[PDB]
DNA sequence: GACCACGGCGCC
DNA sequence: GGGCGCCGTGGTC
């Protein structure tokens, strides 16, 4: 390699060192590019952040997140990390996939810049006749890289002051029942310690220890073995409780706050884009995708995400898009009847298993089909169906039989891809998202059994993921030619942010991109709603 | 302080 | 039970 003055030839390798992994916080310690064979360095990042006019290379959606912050636009171009999580979802660090392609993940913006090339070759050149794949790369992963980057930088709107009430309204309510059950066990002692518990549950106390854990095989104080014992001692309830409190608190209410960044008074997520198996999205430091919504604590935590003054928030939820998505992959014309219908499937799915005259009288029989729904998309056993499901394994047998004799396709698809799976070593989605599943053909019932869930649930996740992958990757633009932004993403429901005067617009809008991305053998359905407030954004 | 395994749990 | 990521507890360097 020959190393040359800063200024790099247009299109480079760029390289970059940060000084953590967060784009927002982080400070760009090192800038560098590499084209051909000579290395540029800038003498500062900063600066020479500026003769860029997009980011090539690893991480790419990272250095274009910071560029966004310093005021610069610089977006995030080709990169290689996101062609090897298409050829294999397992790809999904630079150490890893330069240790298995080619090359060592090294600590300096030059050397990998010097990376990014030789491997965004070594990769591109593997996509030989990879149409599908190709396919999604350019119609998909790339323009998203760029979706992401600018949500990213844009931040979240997160009220503080009301955070910060609720805190010490909490800690109190905490302190309450670690007084209650601090005496029903005639001493205090560590209540977040399982092992404690362990030694004041079933050995203090005569409860029945139902079941061990995994690793260590200790007496599991799990949520599932107390609730099972919420009959037995009235301390089981208060220490739900006092888990639950625990949890939301000690993961939201308290650590959120200090997240926000001093330089816009938002929360800044990370969008990881070659992180998951199925193709599915994650969020990092600080995760915003599993923010509380269940509990009425989780709910009040939800009021606290809320939008820029003069605006409103958008949800859009993508109503059950995963069983829809089967319908389409499998090919149960009873199935796909069902969504097309305009029907309730949890409703007609029972008035079906049933044999029962029309959609009435099944108050319980709904709860059911739910679960089978739920169950068949990754298979559940009959007996996970007892235990959840109030059901004998007499029923639990006769369900899964009663359900397939309506959607028999869903049976044959099943074993179609299982098989499939076995013969070729992996599975895909609809625009041929793979997923290598090598323990099909494995001795052990136990882990192939597994293999298989894991490996047939893919393709339902996969391209349900591709969907609004794609349909991120189509909005956005209409949504600057609008002024709204994207707030968050979660899996199958989206979030953004627009101005009061438009807000209604745009709602009608973004729900007409996805519903019709890429129109299905049914109808994709989408729930809107607009409010100063996630939760009353009624997502 | 930086960082690991594990049980436990929040969201999809 | 399919897919993620954060949190104390306990214990290492």
């Amino acid at each position: 390699l020959e190393e040359a003055p800063w200024p790099p030839p247009e299109g480079a390798f760029v390289g970059f060192v940060l000084s953590r992994k967060e784009p927002m916080w982080a400070d760009l310690l090192a800038l560098a590019a590499a084209r051909g064979g000579r290395v540029h360095r800038a003498p500062e990042p900063y600066k020479a952040l500026r003769d860029l006019k997009e980011a090539r290379g690893l991480l790419a959606k990272d250095l274009s997140v910071l560029a966004l912050r310093e005021g610069l636009g610089l977006p995030p171009g080709d990169d290689p990390m996101l062609l090897a999580y298409l050829l294999d979802p397992s790809n999904t660090t630079p150490e890893g996939v330069a240790r298995r392609y080619g090359g060592e993940w090294t600590e300096e913006a030059g050397e990998r810049a010097a990376l990014s090339e030789r491997l965004f070759a070594n990769l591109w050149g593997r996509l030989e006749g990879e149409e599908r794949l190709l396919w999604l790369y350019r119609e998909v992963e790339r323009p998203l890289s760029a979706v992401l980057a600018h949500m990213e930088a844009t931040g979240v709107r997160l009220d503080v002051a009301y955070l910060r009430a609720l805190s010490l309204e909490v800690a109190e309510e905490i302190a309450r029942l670690e007084a209650e059950v601090f005496r029903l066990a005639g001493h205090p002692f560590n209540l977040n310690s399982r092992d404690q518990l362990e030694r004041v549950l079933f050995d203090e106390l005569g409860l029945p220890a139902i079941g061990k854990t995994e690793k260590t095989g200790k007496r599991s104080t799990s949520a599932a073995v107390l609730e099972a014992l919420r009959e037995a001692h009235p301390i089981v309830e208060k220490i739900l409780q006092y888990r639950e409190l625990t949890k939301l608190k000690s993961t939201y209410i308290d650590p959120l706050p200090d997240l926000i960044h001093p330089r816009t008074g938002r929360l800044h997520t990370r969008f990881n884009q070659t992180a998951t198996a199925t193709g599915r999205l994650s969020s990092s430091d600080p995760n915003l995708q599993n923010i509380p919504v269940r509990t009425p604590l989780g709910q009040r935590i939800r009021r606290a995400f809320i939008a820029e003054e003069g605006w409103l928030l958008v949800a859009l939820d993508y109503s059950q898009i995963e069983l829809r998505v089967l319908a389409h992959l499998s090919g149960d014309e009873n199935l796909i009847r069902v969504f097309q219908e305009g029907r309730d499937i949890h409703t007609e799915t029972a008035s079906w298993m049933f044999g029962v005259p029309r959609e009435a009288v099944d108050p319980l029989m709904r709860r059911a089909a739910k679960t089978i729904n739920f169950g068949v998309l990754y298979g559940m056993s009959a007996h996970r169906l007892s235990q959840e499901l109030a059901i004998p394994y007499e029923e639990a047998q006769a369900f899964i039989e009663r359900y397939f004799q309506s959607f028999p396709k869903v049976r044959a698809w099943i074993e179609k891809t299982l098989e499939e799976g076995r013969r070729r070593g992996y599975v895909e989605t609809l625009f041929g998202r793979r997923r290598y599943v090598p323990d099909l053909e494995a001795r052990v019932k136990s882990v192939r059994e597994a293999a298989e869930r894991m490996a047939f649930n893919m393709p339902v996740q996969g391209t349900a993921a591709d969907l609004m992958k794609l349909a991120m990757v189509k909005l956005f633009p209409r949504l600057e030619e609008m002024g709204a932004r994207m707030l968050l993403q979660v899996h199958d429901e989206l979030v953004l942010e627009a101005p009061k005067e438009r807000a209604e617009a745009v709602a009608r809008l973004a729900k007409e991109v996805m519903e019709g991305v890429y129109p299905l053998a049914v109808p994709l359905e989408v729930e809107v709603g607009i409010g100063e407030d996630w939760l009353s954004a009624k997502e």
